[PDB]
């Protein structure tokens, strides 16, 4: 029943400096300013309900997912390393319509010779807003002093689920248990020439008196009765 999956896309950080200013590695040069070491960034993705307190310390009622370090300084997400793209949040229930997002840029440090890790976060945004089940993906970009990150993001039905709130289940069928389609609500839809709750009765022609139907559009006739309509 339904997913919300964010997809990254570019974060951009070719300093590789720090939500203070500072830079990731820690040490840069005398002269000019450049640094020295780059930045390994990870995400942190934060989904939770709409609670109307923007806060930051309540749950995380969707997920609390987080990243492996993707590369360095400036990266281009649009792989692999156990890491999917886009991150999928799935649910059970009628989409809210609403939502709030956490989404945090880190760095990590990843020597193995040492037993603890420097981390210092690099970027934090928050989304909330009101957000409708569709196809289409929603754009944006968010930009602090140094570092912007690109997403999309978007709220899709499961398979065989249909509606508003993907709840409405249906799927379509062509057996003898059924010969139907679905709308966009859910709806059985059925075919030309079937009838009934699952459509599982074909419709006959013009006419048949004794004779029924096989397959929709035809009439089969008894001992005792020719033509066309098995009169
Ligand atoms: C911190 O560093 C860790 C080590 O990375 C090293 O450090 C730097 C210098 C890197 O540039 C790199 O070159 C070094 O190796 C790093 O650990 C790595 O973590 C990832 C995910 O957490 C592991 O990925 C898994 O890999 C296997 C197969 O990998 C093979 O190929 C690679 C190269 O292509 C080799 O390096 C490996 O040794 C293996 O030979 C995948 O199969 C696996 O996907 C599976 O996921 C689940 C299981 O969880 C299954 O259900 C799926 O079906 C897949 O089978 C992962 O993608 C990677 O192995 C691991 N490296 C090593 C050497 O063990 C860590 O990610 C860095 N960051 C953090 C935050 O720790
Ligand atoms: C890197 O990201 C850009 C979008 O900013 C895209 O045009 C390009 O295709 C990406 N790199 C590769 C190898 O596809
Ligand atoms: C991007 O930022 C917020 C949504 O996170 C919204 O207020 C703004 O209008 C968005 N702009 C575009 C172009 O999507």
């Amino acid at each position: 029943s339904g997913s919300f999956e964010l997809r990254l896309k570019y974060f951009s950080n070719d300093h590789g400096r720090d939500n203070e200013g500072r830079c990731c590695s820690g040490e840069s040069d005398g002269a000019t300013g450049k640094c020295l070491g780059s930045c390994k960034t990870r995400f942190r993705v934060c989904l939770k309900h709409y609670q109307a307190t923007i806060d930051t310390t309540s749950q995380c009622t969707y997920g609390d997912v987080i990243t492996p370090i993707l590369g360095e300084n400036s990266v281009n997400l649009t792989q692999n390393k156990g890491f999917t793209n886009p991150i999928q949040f799935p649910f059970s229930f009628s989409w809210p319509g609403t939502f709030s997002l956490i989404v945090e840029a880190w760095h990590d440090t990843n020597n193995s010779g040492n037993a603890r890790t420097n981390k210092l976060l690099i970027q934090r945004l928050l989304v909330q807003q009101v957000l409708e089940v569709s196809s289409e993906w929603k754009t944006n970009k968010s930009e602090s002093q140094y570092t912007s990150l690109e997403y999309d993001f978007r709220v899709t039905c499961d398979l065989n689920y249909y509606g508003s709130g993907c709840a409405k289940f249906c799927r379509p069928r062509d057996d003898s248990f059924g010969h139907s389609t679905c709308s966009e609500t859910g709806e059985i839809i059925c075919l030309t020439g079937w009838q009934g709750d699952y459509c599982h009765i074909p419709k006959c022609a013009k006419g048949c008196e004794h004779g029924h139907c096989d397959k929709p559009n035809q009439c089969v006739c008894q001992l005792g009765w020719k033509g066309a309509l098995c009169n």
